């Protein structure tokens, strides 16, 4: 690090000086003002990876470090952080995780280390490395980062409870609290409920739901299932189409028994079952309600006479529609262990030639991740379908309810007969209908949230700061908020302690734990906290914003606490004897 420096770094989890929200902040400097001579180089060369740069003026090296970086923060994954401050060179960039956020800044520095000296800058590797990074902190999870991100345009607050591994939504007594599509109401019996397939299947079959029927330890019991009133599916209990034979008389059963046995011996704990043709659907109910359905379409090839698997796969992935990105809508076609075995069960391999026109998938069972193709086809959906997810998703106590069909067509009732429910997923992902690669997408975390706070105006209770709050004033203030309003919970902190309706609580030694404890409060009516310049410029502020600010006798710093002023929230100032109210708007 010779041409430029970056020095005293700093993370906050929420609001700042710097940011609205949470930030990685730090100062920029150079250190060889004789070696990063243009500023139009580095302009060009970032520029061309990120064209929408050029929209942007030219100024100094800092505001240009900046915008690079928060270009950078998005990853490729579109995250909503492309947002930074620059002030007298100190930088801040809106920041979901610490580590990731700093892999993306080193990541930017040595590359303009490189643009100013050998350029050559590996950028995929070093974004690959973030990327991953990124992927294992607690938003990595795409279903959850969507969740956020919903939650951020629908201006309902968001933060992280670390002993609990839980994304809180929502505060005080508004609060709901999840993981990623499982949430605090969804009922304890009735997800472990959907592990149990044979009890579930039981349950729905008596319910008069269209449940496949099936009968295993030997291969003389797999022909009885198959002999008594049919094609065949054959599957051990222990899984995701390995050892799998289906469409199978007694021969091709004989062979499929093995294949299962073969596949997982320890559970030679068989599972034989009367095949249903059809795609792969996943109808996907939110508040009981049914919201989206999609296909789970395997990859294919289609023959030539000319040309081998390997090299149509090949083909097939110079498509621009084939995406790295791990929240692309569609994987290029990754070769794995299971799409060597379908392979060959179908006595093929990667070095055959096709006839023209034969297609030939290239797993049993999709995996949209590794080129399988995601179809919205819920436009087509027939109602009888639509109110069979529904019927059964009113049984469970569970807010996001997945439901695997197969089907010959989705569009037919399935009162028609080629259809048929496999599995109950109780807290199913929903990145794949935000992101279908084919077909209009569908906002499920939209819809989440809004059937989360559907009975609330609010997603959170009202929030009153000051820059100083002696305890004198702190419990004079609750007296009068429970005279008025007895029955509430008041939450107050301050650096001479923390009170719950008059009765104090040990102060933790982070502020913010004080206050994240309030915010997780699940009756607080009523939060008043301080925020003096030792605590906003060290721990920062916990949450986004407050309805009615206090500043006496506030320091330079203190004052950009009326920044985050909800509208229609008061700003009460006070210097000297005279106090000003100004509404905020």
């Amino acid at each position: 690090y010779d041409s430029f420096y970056l020095s005293h770094f700093k993370y906050f989890l929420g609001p700042n000086p710097y940011l609205n929200t949470g930030a990685l902040v730090f100062d920029f400097s150079i250190s060889a003002p004789s070696k990063v001579l243009p500023l139009e180089d580095y302009h060009q060369e970032i520029s061309q990876r990120f064209p929408q740069l050029e929209s942007y003026p030219l100024t100094s090296y800092g505001e240009l470090f900046a915008q690079t970086v928060a270009e950078v923060n998005q990853l490729e994954m579109d995250l909503h952080l492309n947002l930074y401050s620059i002030k007298d060179e100190r930088i801040a960039v809106q920041s979901l995780d610490y580590q990731t956020s700093i892999e993306v800044v080193d990541l930017v520095w040595d590359w303009w280390e490189a643009i100013t000296k050998d350029q050559r800058f590996n950028y995929q590797f070093r974004l690959k490395k973030a990327q991953e990074t990124f992927r294992f902190s607690p938003y990595g999870g795409p279903s959850s980062y969507a969740l956020i991100e919903s939650a951020y345009k629908r201006k309902i607050p968001t933060f992280y409870l670390p002993e609990e591994r839980l994304t809180q939504y929502g505060y005080g007594k508004y609060q709901i609290r999840g993981v990623s599509t499982t949430f605090n109401s969804d009922s304890h019996v009735d997800l472990d409920f959907t592990t149990v397939k044979d009890d579930c299947k039981g349950f729905l079959a008596n319910c008069g739901f269209p449940v496949p029927q099936g009968y295993v330890y030997s291969l003389r019991e797999a022909l009885n299932s198959a002999e008594d009133l049919y094609p065949v599916v054959v599957k051990p209990v222990i899984h995701k189409g390995i050892g799998v034979t289906a469409n199978i008389n007694d021969k091709e059963l004989e062979f499929a028994y093995d294949r299962a046995v073969d596949a997982s011996p320890n559970q030679r704990q068989i599972i034989v079952e009367k095949y249903i043709p059809g795609a792969d659907f996943r109808l996907l109910c939110v508040g009981g309600k049914f919201v989206a359905a999609l296909e789970r379409r395997p990859s294919y090839v289609i023959g030539d006479g000319r040309s081998t698997i390997y090299d149509l796969i090949e083909d097939e992935n110079e498509s621009p529609a084939r995406q790295d990105t791990p929240t692309s809508a569609l994987s290029p076609i990754l070769i794995d262990k299971s799409l060597e075995n379908y392979l060959e069960q179908q006595g093929l391999s990667l070095d055959s030639i096709l006839e023209r026109d034969r297609l030939v998938y290239l797993r049993k069972v999709a995996n949209i991740s590794a080129g399988g193709v995601s179809i919205n086809v819920t436009p087509t959906i027939h109602p009888d379908n639509i109110i069979l997810a529904e019927e059964i998703a009113q049984y469970f106590h569970i807010v996001c309810f997945g439901i695997d069909v197969i089907s010959t067509d989705l569009s037919r009732s399935w009162k028609e007969g080629d259809f048929g429910i496999i599995e109950i997923n109780a807290a199913p992902g929903i990145f794949m209908h935000l992101k279908p690669a084919i077909g209009d997408s569908i906002d499920v975390p939209g819809k989440i949230l809004d059937y989360l706070f559907v009975s609330e105006s609010t997603s959170r209770m009202p929030i009153i700061t000051f820059n100083y709050l002696p305890k004198q004033t702190l419990l004079e203030i609750v007296n009068l908020v429970l005279q008025s309003h007895p029955h509430w919970t008041v939450g107050s902190i301050c650096q001479d302690g923390m009170w719950i309706n008059k009765s104090p609580k040990p102060l933790p030694k982070d502020y913010n734990t004080g206050v994240l404890t309030l915010l997780r409060h699940p009756k607080l009516d009523l939060l008043i906290a301080e925020y003096s310049q030792d605590i906003f410029e060290t721990e920062g502020m916990l949450y986004e914003g407050s309805d009615l600010i206090i500043l006496d006798e506030p320091t330079e710093t203190e004052k950009i606490l009326a920044r985050d002023l909800r509208k229609e929230g008061i700003l009460i100032t006070k210097q000297e004897n005279q106090v000003l109210i100004q509404r905020a708007e």
